[PDB]
């Protein structure tokens, strides 16, 4: 046939041409399922004309397409291998995976792609029915491949196509045969196509999602659109609904549009095809319209779903249907009034977070069980939307998003972040039209779904001329849903809602062309209108959300300020497997790839199997959708709820000093939407026992929910009240502590324990008990911590960047500072024995901290620790202020009291609640796939650790691990279980951040710039 | 400046320019053409095109246009000559005083049609007055109206020059051809001379 | 070459496809002159690197594209006539012209067109300079093709292109070489950008 020949298909090249984006596909639609039977169709009963293709494939890869022998087209090569369909080839082992951020994975040549590009080869043997050959129209539709493609059905060449996010069909009547059918697919790694997908996330060629036959009859019904107008009373609803056919026009046959509510058919619609006059020529003759009535309906939102089931049937007038059409439909309202995102004539508070298609063991295939898990965890921890960054997703993920409930904004797939300038492709005419084909196809695709409120023209494309004239047709196509565009500053005119990136809440970066201003500045700026609503911020990085509460004190006092949406969800990490056979979590450059941007990929809320992160719990208490602001002994809870009331609401509330409950109860909540309730406290016993008493409230679910278990916590709050200062005397016990003073060391021995102070060091180097034996190594002054990824940020071994507090700190020293005894005396009071020492941390000749230190040893056996630490204005402000030694002893359990009981920084502890915390050894430690510090739990007044106990308010992170174990590792399978327990007790904390990871985030006040410090614990055993 | 887009034929007249797959084709139209004429100092307004209707497409070129030209204004006939691809109100031989009722798309009077509710663009009739043989009667309406009305800063005049073949007789004598003269069928005949002057050219009265 | 053999080239339609609008087609641009000296350029003096290849050409018409001989790359076919370039062939009593106001010429139903679509080959030979070979870029100008055509290059698939209105420009720097130069020209009264383009008035190819 020789045009059907590899030669002549792949000599014109398609994966090159900017021009050529598709050849020979059908026009984009939303998902035909194509029911015969108006009852299949409205309980969403499994088509019977359309079919899976999903199942085991024949595969080879080729490392050029050119390289791909020509006797493939008509019998598969017996190297071929069988892989499923969907996936990825990458995982597969075929060609390894690579991972960059903004970099191009190929050289920036646009047009062109390197001439060796990885190519799949994939083909399929199955029968057709025979019923399907003889009437009506079959099509193929390849939901997702990634980047670009050439089909071959029994050696005849089909058509081709690119955009990996969206579902390529192809008419295959013509090629199909009687019996055995075969289906060649050569997907092709990098195509132009990649030139507009440079998104931060794994590299993954090949057919990843779902390959499917669809059936439709001769006349069929070709498109349809749904649309919902409301009164100014949001009483009344029309629902209009406009129908296109294919045709095989005539004048018989009809269209039926119903609304069911579960059973039930609320409204109807038959009228013969025909359109309005529109112009001189006049109307569509294949179209029609039409609109229902739906008389005080119910409106769809995140908090209460309520979703409506529309059957759009053509039929012949006697009357036999042709085809049956079903979608879902929800009646909201999505509109800009007087600068404010509206949903049904309420200001809706964002609570979302950008979400990656990705999973650990499959790449970016998504399976169902993965999206419902998502979507659960999502709002169980006080999410109502979600962003689709920066494709479109699975065309599955916002039915889910529809009957489940969450806001979503449709991201169209173009982003040229490589591009030097960003918009060197997106203000370039002749790129025009592959960007067009990306966004037209999209809105087509998913303008029926209720749950998409919101489209996106791409991200970091820059701002060209390209994206006013694609965020002019949206405009002009649906009016429905506003479009946002965060390219070009965020103010530009291709965007109706101000979406920065990152942008912080006071401090404003001053950046050239394009700068970032406050989230309360941006507003104020002169001719400013449009509400803000942050596209991403908080990167999640590690160990980060801190100053997190900054962001939501902002959200809840500005009204323009409609929240944002938070970035990641999930850590982006590979699983790769050890020599072992164990698995462990791979990132970045695992897959021997260069260039790559390490651990950038992960970013994420939660894990990849997916373990919720320590930050998770902060957004969460940060998300309530119920406010709380106590006065004395009356408690008012606001609820943020827009449209529901809270009818499965259970208030709780327990008061406790010292951890210990002294007063409980229950109030069944009641709150009205935007509502305040006054809620009196029944007067609570004052206990003489000294301590701090404490008042936590929790909203609990009593009634289980299609999202949540019986007894959920969705709201908290913990408050401080009628504190008693002790005026007890420790002293003084009858006994009298004994030392022995010696030139080598310091000796202090009472009964069963004796404490050594080396005299050389000046720390102490031994404790004891019995018979019985403590330390592993002596207790010294600590003002290092195991770099973060905030504190990395982008600087690496072969570029440093000076910015970065990792790189100041190395700069400054601090790691390497040595500890120089100038002064240490011993000498015994009447009741105690109190030693005085004084140390000094030198770097080249510069002096950065200096520890004055006077332990008090009792006559009980407690040790109170005074710590006097001054530290050097010129030096960068250290990230902890601490005690740190390693204890020979390891316990199964860990007994504190302070807030937990998660781990807690000072800049994010407001999650954290204060009570007598009880935790494995194990739970103490934060397993971050990059390792680093963790496990810090701040405002504790004791912890108990087997025998040795802490008193005095402090913040420790006791674990196996020590600080110089992590920052030099790499990975946290690499890291092995230290011999005895690393405890880290800090009296102060720098502030994790932030913002972002790239520039320092951390908060002034959260730093440690004071220059003196002091602080004391009492160390004693049981 | 007029983009060479016009779809006159189809029913309906948007059919082509409201598709999404037809976008790429129209934007080329469009951009090239900008690109190539930018520079000239004589033209002075740009155009989507003729007859089009109105579409998605036209609204998403025109705003394109504005985007990498903001110095000259864009406008486009079609969807009733108040749509929002143009950015002035230039209806076709709309007449002075009464208005053609049509649905759908309304011809007003050049008088009225600035009184609408919401109107703020001026009005310049991208054509008026077909001098289609002896015509022009009644011109001199549209230009005490023009000199009167502010926002009413005239128009162009269809055609300038009559679009006739020349043939040749038996005997060798040329003729001027038009419409179905060539034995083309369906054909439109003599509507194809329309201009002020002949096409030798020698002025019409 | 088989890939620039007619039969390849015309089974992958690019005058029916609305995607396909320009093949290897240079971007669009104000008219360069290229000028090497800045006085010439001052006072617009002819530049030398600018070469008119109007004048005479072989032309031959056709029924339709596939009616064309595969003998008509290489050489021209001893049928062919000498006509001016540029000029219309339906004024050389070639193929009838049509005038049509608002129906098109041919059968509404896009993007397809006739099975029989007038086909005229232009072809001409011409001596390039050495010196524009050894250094730089060459291309050549269609200023106006009506209404689509595929370029042939001494035998060679140049490239392809649409809208009549506006100049193609496809680079000849690869496909000249020293000596005699062949330019195959085949171009398509019909196209599916014919839907864009109905205009009152005649139509020619
Ligand atoms: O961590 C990825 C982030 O990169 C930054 S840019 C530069 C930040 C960066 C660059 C190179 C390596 C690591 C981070 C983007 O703005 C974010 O959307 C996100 O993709
Ligand atoms: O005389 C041509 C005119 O036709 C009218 S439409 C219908 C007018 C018409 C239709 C068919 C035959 C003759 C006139 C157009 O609006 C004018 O621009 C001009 O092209
Ligand atoms: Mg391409
Ligand atoms: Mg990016
Ligand atoms: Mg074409
Ligand atoms: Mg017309
Ligand atoms: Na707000
Ligand atoms: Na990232
Ligand atoms: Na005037
Ligand atoms: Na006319």
């Amino acid at each position: 046939m020789i045009t059907d020949s590899l030669a002549v298909v792949l000599q014109r090249r398609d994966w090159e041409n900017p021009g050529v984006t598709q050849l020979n596909r059908l026009a984009a639609h939303p998902p035909f399922a194509s029911w015969r039977n108006s009852e299949e169709a409205r309980t969403d009963r499994p088509s019977q004309q359309l079919r899976s293709l999903n199942g085991e494939w024949r595969f080879a890869w080729f490392p050029a397409p050119e390289a791909v022998p020509e006797s493939w087209l008509e019998c598969d090569l017996p190297e071929a291998d069988t892989v499923v369909v969907p996936s990825n080839w990458q995982m597969h082992g075929y060609d390894a995976p690579i991972y960059t951020n903004v970099t191009y994975p190929i050289t920036v040549n646009p047009p062109f792609v390197p001439t060796e590009n990885p190519t799949g080869c994939y083909s399929l043997t199955f029968n057709v029915d025979e019923s399907w050959l003889q009437e009506g129209q079959t099509r193929i539709i390849f939901d997702g491949v990634n980047s670009a493609f050439h089909l071959w059905c029994n050696g005849r060449w089909v058509g081709y196509g690119q955009d990996s996010r969206l579902p390529s069909e192809f008419d295959l009547s013509a090629f199909l045969r009687a019996g055995e059918n075969r289906l060649a697919v050569m997907v092709l790694r990098w195509s132009d196509g990649s030139y507009l997908e440079d998104q931060d996330m794994w590299r993954m060629s090949g057919i990843f999602r779902d390959v499917s036959l669809l059936h439709k009859p001769t006349t069929q019904i070709s498109d349809f659109h749904v649309a919902t107008r409301f009164n100014d009373d949001f009483s009344r609803a029309v629902l209009e609904a406009e129908v296109q056919m294919c045709g095989e026009l005539r004048d018989y046959l009809r269209v039926t549009v119903s609304l069911w509510q579960g059973e039930t058919q609320v409204a109807s619609g038959t009228a013969p095809f025909g359109g309005e006059i529109i112009d001189e020529r006049g109307g569509y003759a294949d179209r029609v319209t039409l609109r229902l009535n739906v008389e005080n309906p119910k409106l769809w939102s995140a908090e209460i779903p309520n979703l409506y089931r529309a059957v759009v049937e053509l039929h012949t007038a006697d009357g036999t249907l042709i085809e049956a059409e079903a979608c879902d439909v929800g009646f909201r309202e999505v509109r800009i009034e007087n600068g404010l995102l509206l949903l049904n004539g309420k200001p809706l508070l964002i609570r979302g977070v950008n979400r990656h298609e990705h999973h650990p063991l499959h790449g970016q295939v998504m399976d169902e069980q993965t999206m419902v898990q998502d979507i659960l965890l999502m709002k169980q921890n006080n999410f109502n939307a979600v962003r689709c960054s920066h494709y479109p997703n699975h065309p599955l993920w916002y039915t889910l998003c529809d009957r489940y409930g969450l806001y979503v904004v449709d991201e169209a797939n173009i982003e040229t972040h490589g591009m030097v300038p960003m918009n060197r492709l997106t203000d370039d005419p002749r790129w025009l039209p592959a960007m067009s084909e990306r966004v037209t196809r999209m809105v087509q695709r998913d303008r029926n779904h209720p749950s998409v409120i919101i489209w996106s023209l791409g991200n970091e494309s820059g701002h060209g001329a390209n994206h006013d004239a694609l965020y002019r047709w949206i405009k002009s196509v649906d009016p429905s849903r506003p479009v946002q565009y965060e390219g070009g500053g965020a103010d530009t005119t291709a965007t109706d809602i101000i979406c920065p990136m990152y942008a912080r809440v006071d401090e404003d970066q001053p950046f050239p062309a394009v700068p970032k201003w406050s989230i309360k500045k941006w507003l104020s700026l002169p001719g400013e209108t449009r509400p803000l609503i942050l596209c991403e911020y908080a990167h999640a990085m590690g160990n980060s959300l801190g100053g997190f509460a900054k962001y939501w004190q902002a959200f809840r006092q500005y009204p323009r300020l409609q929240g944002g949406f938070v970035w990641d969800w999930v850590d982006q990490s590979l699983i790769k497997y050890d020599e072992n056979g164990n698995p462990w979590s791979a990132y970045g450059g695992d897959f021997g790839d260069t260039p790559n941007d390490r651990q950038f990929c992960m970013n994420g809320l939660v894990f990849a199997d997916r373990t919720p992160h320590p930050a998770l719990t902060e957004a969460k208490h940060q998300q309530q959708f119920f406010q709380f602001r106590l006065s004395g002994q009356t408690i008012e809870v606001t609820s943020e709820y827009l449209f529901r009331h809270s009818d499965n609401e259970l208030l709780h509330w327990m008061v406790a000093l010292d951890g210990k409950p002294l007063a409980s109860g229950e109030v069944p909540l009641d709150v009205a939407p935007q509502g305040k309730q006054l809620i009196e406290l029944p007067e609570l016993p004052q206990p003489e026992s000294a301590g701090q008493l404490w008042l936590t409230v929790r909203v609990v679910q009593p009634n289980a929910t299609a999202w949540s278990e019986a007894g959920h916590i969705s709201a908290w709050q913990q408050w401080r009240l009628a504190e008693n200062l002790s005026v007890t005397l420790p002293a003084a016990s009858h006994a009298i502590p004994h030392l022995t003073t010696s030139e080598m060391d310091f000796c202090i021995e009472l009964g069963n324990k004796r404490w050594q102070f080396n005299r050389q060091s000046g720390f102490l180097s031994q404790m004891w008990i019995g018979d019985k034996k403590q330390l592993l190594t002596p207790l010294r002054d600590q003002f290092t911590r195991a770099p973060l990824d905030n504190d990395i940020g982008v600087s690496e071994a072969t570029r440093i960047d000076p910015n970065a507090w990792v790189e100041r700190w190395k700069a400054a020293g601090h790691y390497q500072a040595e500890a120089a005894l100038l002064q240490c005396t011993a000498d015994t009071l009447a009741d105690a024995v109190l030693i005085t020492t004084a140390h000094a941390w030198q770097h080249q000749g510069k002096t950065l901290f200096i520890s004055r230190k006077t332990y008090r040893i009792d006559g009980s056996g407690q040790m109170a620790i005074t710590v006097d630490v001054e530290v050097a204005s010129d030096t960068p402000h250290p990230a902890r202020i601490g005690l740190n030694c390693q204890l020979a002893q390891v316990a199964e359990r860990v007994n504190w009291l302070g807030l937990g009981p998660q781990e807690n920084y000072p800049d994010r502890l407001t999650a954290a609640c204060f009570d007598r915390w009880d935790l494995p050894l194990s739970d103490m430690y934060t397993p971050y796939v990059f390792p680093s510090e963790n496990g810090l739990r701040c405002g504790t007044r004791e912890l108990n650790y087997g025998p040795h106990q802490w008193r005095g308010d402090f913040q420790f992170n006791i674990s196996r691990y020590s600080q110089q174990q992590l920052m030099e590792t790499s990975h946290r399978h690499l890291l092995h279980a230290e011999e005895g327990t690393w405890l880290n007790i800090d009296g102060f904390h720098m502030g994790i951040g932030g913002d972002d990871s790239w520039s320092p985030s951390v908060s002034a006040e959260f730093q440690l710039s004071a220059g003196r410090y002091h602080y004391q614990l009492v160390w004693c055993q049981k």
